[PDB]
């Protein structure tokens, strides 16, 4: 089947036939969309055609498919899988596979750099003093001074369900929140729940606004342990305002290196449950997001004061501006440090210039609308206006329950 | 099968069961979601009309009565032996407030139950949709204390004999081709304008000339009018700060009118049912005044605002967005017409949702509708989980008549 998307500004059509090589489920049906939701022990029965799957796309790519060395390839993966029950990736796959999970991330707007993605093989880590060595490592590489570089470590894969590697933290770098007794919230209120547990383990929390976290580190199943991040490895940006000399007296900055910890990479059956990846920030994920959720650090009202705009009434649209302000103030920072970062339009714009890349040469690309439209000026930048199809393909990034949940505890 | 949706700033969880009573289909498979797409016989008829009316008199807590035995009896009967049936007029005013009710797009509907709806069934002529449809706009309209409205016309019997207002929106902006390849007016409406000059329109070529209703009536040729100028309220838009800014010469309408849509009650079907309401600030400034395929003014409003438009990464284009929008709610403000900012009315689509869910047990919404053109995640339903199905009474697209009209 042939499905076409339309572009409302521009009246370009694309057709997609990617979307045919999808497996898994949207959470969609016929009578249901479930587009705006969130979120809507593996036998060696499923195990082997989900390797075949993912070694006939890798040898494809190579412009081996067939071969003598794809059909050895088989084999030995075949044999391996019933022999051990599982198998282990060649380096080489491991990187196609990484790249690719990234490339098929329907809700990740940076895709246009998939291909550039450096990957740090942690396969032969053994404990948490290990993960937290590479993960340094990581943090360096990536961070480079200020022009950043996309990275991914990965760490040993699912075994058994009960050996587990996982990085506890939802990010490698964030800030800690803190519950006050008079319900108000210090710092970050995203992380009060981490925090607490942090504690808990032993971590001594500075209690201000902005204390970067420690790593909370399990390798093999076993309980986590605490690690602080050299603090001359966090590269961190003070925020203030092009015109505005009182913004900087808000106190406010903000890390450089954004580095989700928490997710699930699926390549070729095999899960990776540790595999902390990096890019670098588009200025909304900061400004629109983490400062002014309601649920975050919230700066609307106290930017809205400083500017002196009529607060009284919602149609002064004083949310709106100080909204603009403060997204100028994050961009003008970190260029100013020489910090990489990108704004929406910029984002947006190479965005759909991608996509159409990839409906040319893949037949497809698979992204979530919802998700790739920036949180302000949504209908000012391109995307707004561009059908966008979403479906599931793999290698992929999955979500898993946070380990809290889940961890059988040592003691 | 029971799903909930939440909200992820306030946490408050909501439990979906009036999905399960959704027919239609949403485009969305197992494998691919559509969600972002923005167009994804006598036999056929009873069920229809049944299931309609079974929610007709359930709403009246008379289900199971004789009533609604009798009158699905009558239905039944004049349906085998007419090939249709014509509703009861407590019918009709239930299925279009319903149909409202059940609009998954529309962020306004905390109204639903305040819809004045006009029976204008026994219409037969061109001549007769305009005196219907002037008399919506001006009690619509109300001096610019707007009132919720829509005009019923005869509904389908052969589609043949189809009633249609050729017009997108009762009130809209003409469009014209110059040859030096720009475009006057309004770019979305060239090809509407070009046939309202094959069919005679004395077109003034300004940027801003009110196109002329274009009538269908019982499926003969559509016919021309002029909407007297005096029922339809505009206004010049101004900005509180901004001096220069009533110089650019812009001014929008106060009535937002849909006039091509299909209204589906109980397996009827209202080919020409226009609506109206009153606007949300971003339809206008940043759709209408912002979107490059339409009146595309970001970049002449940056510069009287002195910005530095060399880089995106100043926002100018933010900056520009803001005041725009600012003007357009302080001028209808001033002019004392309805309207009505994104933050209010978001806020109170979430107040509508609680109620759905509370007292109906769900309420279909498309997120990707729904959140705001600008500051989409500074209001609430950019947090809300929606789910997205298709309820009957309904409103649903159909194809412009222009390449349907057998001539
Ligand atoms: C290099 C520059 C990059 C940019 C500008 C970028 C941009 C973004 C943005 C804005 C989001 C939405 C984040 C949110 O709203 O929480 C996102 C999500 C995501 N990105 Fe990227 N990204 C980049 C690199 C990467 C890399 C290196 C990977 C993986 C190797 C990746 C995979 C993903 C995934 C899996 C998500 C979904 C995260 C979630 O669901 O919470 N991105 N990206
Ligand atoms: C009374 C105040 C109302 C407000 C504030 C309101 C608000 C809105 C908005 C902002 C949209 C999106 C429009 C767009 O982006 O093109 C919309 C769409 C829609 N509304 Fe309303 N509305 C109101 C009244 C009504 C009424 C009276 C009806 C029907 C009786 C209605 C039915 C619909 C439908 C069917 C759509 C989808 C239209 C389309 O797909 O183009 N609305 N509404
Ligand atoms: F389905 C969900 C339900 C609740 C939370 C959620 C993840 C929320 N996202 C916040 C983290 N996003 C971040 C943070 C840092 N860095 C990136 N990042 C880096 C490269 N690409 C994205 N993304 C999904
Ligand atoms: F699926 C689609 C494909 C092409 C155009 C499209 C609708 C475009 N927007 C025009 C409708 N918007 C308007 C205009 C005036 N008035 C209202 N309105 C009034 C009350 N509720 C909505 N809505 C859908
Ligand atoms: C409910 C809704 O799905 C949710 O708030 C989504 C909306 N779109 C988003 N888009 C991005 N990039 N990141 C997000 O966290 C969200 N949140
Ligand atoms: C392609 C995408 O579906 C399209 O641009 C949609 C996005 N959301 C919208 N939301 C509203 N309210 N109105 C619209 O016209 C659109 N257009
Ligand atoms: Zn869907």
């Amino acid at each position: 089947r042939f499905l076409k998307v339309k572009n409302w500004e521009t009246d370009v059509v694309l057709t997609d036939t990617l979307h045919l090589k999808s497996t898994l489920e949207t959470g969609c049906t016929e009578h249901i969309c479930m587009g705006s939701i969130m979120l809507p022990v593996r036998t060696k029965d499923q195990l082997f055609p989900l390797a075949k799957e993912f070694l006939d796309q890798y040898y494809s790519s190579i412009k081996r498919f067939g071969s003598k060395a794809h059909m050895d390839r088989l084999e030995e993966v075949n044999k391996e899988i019933e022999s051990t029950s599982t198998y282990q990736l060649k380096d080489t796959e491991l990187i196609y596979g990484a790249k690719h999970a990234w490339r098929n991330a329907s809700r990740c707007v940076g895709r246009i750099q998939w291909s550039k993605l450096q990957v740090f093989d942690a396969r032969d880590c053994t404990t948490a003093h290990g993960m937290f060595n590479y993960i340094c490592n990581h943090v360096k590489y990536a961070t480079n001074k200020g022009n950043l570089r996309s990275a991914i470590t990965i760490f040993p894969q699912r075994t058994d369900g009960k050996h587990d590697f996982r990085v506890w933290n939802s990010q490698l770098i964030r800030y800690a929140g803190y519950k006050q007794p008079d319900g108000s919230t210090l710092g970050d209120p995203a992380n009060v729940q981490f925090t607490e547990i942090c504690i808990q383990q032993g971590w001594k929390a500075p209690r201000g606004r902005f204390d970067v976290l420690p790593l909370l580190l399990q390798a093999n199943g076993n309980d986590p342990e605490l690690f602080q991040i050299p603090p001359e490895l966090v590269l961190e940006v003070p925020i203030r305002h092009p015109k505005f000399d009182w913004f900087k007296d808000l106190g406010l900055k903000w890390y450089g290196l954004p580095a989700v910890s928490n997710m699930l990479l699926e390549i070729g059956g095999l899960e990776f449950s540790a595999c902390p990846f990096s890019g670098w920030y588009m200025g909304t994920e900061i400004g629109v997001r983490d400062y002014c959720d309601n649920s975050r650090y919230n700066i609307l009202e106290e930017v809205a004061k400083k500017m002196d705009l009529d607060m009284r009434k919602t149609s002064s649209l004083w949310k709106d501006q100080a909204l603009v302000e403060i997204n100028i103030a994050v961009l003008y920072s970190f260029q100013s440090d020489k910090v990489t970062i990108v704004d929406h339009h910029s984002a947006t714009e190479s965005f759909i210039k991608h996509m159409e890349n990839e409906y040319r040469c893949r037949g497809g690309c698979p992204a979530d609308w919802v998700w790739i439209v920036p949180p302000m000026s949504g209908s000012i930048t391109p995307v707004f206006h561009q059908e966008m199809l979403n479906y599931r393909l793999t290698p992929s990034f999955e979500y898993q329950p946070d380990p809290w949940n889940t961890h059988v505890w040592k003691g």
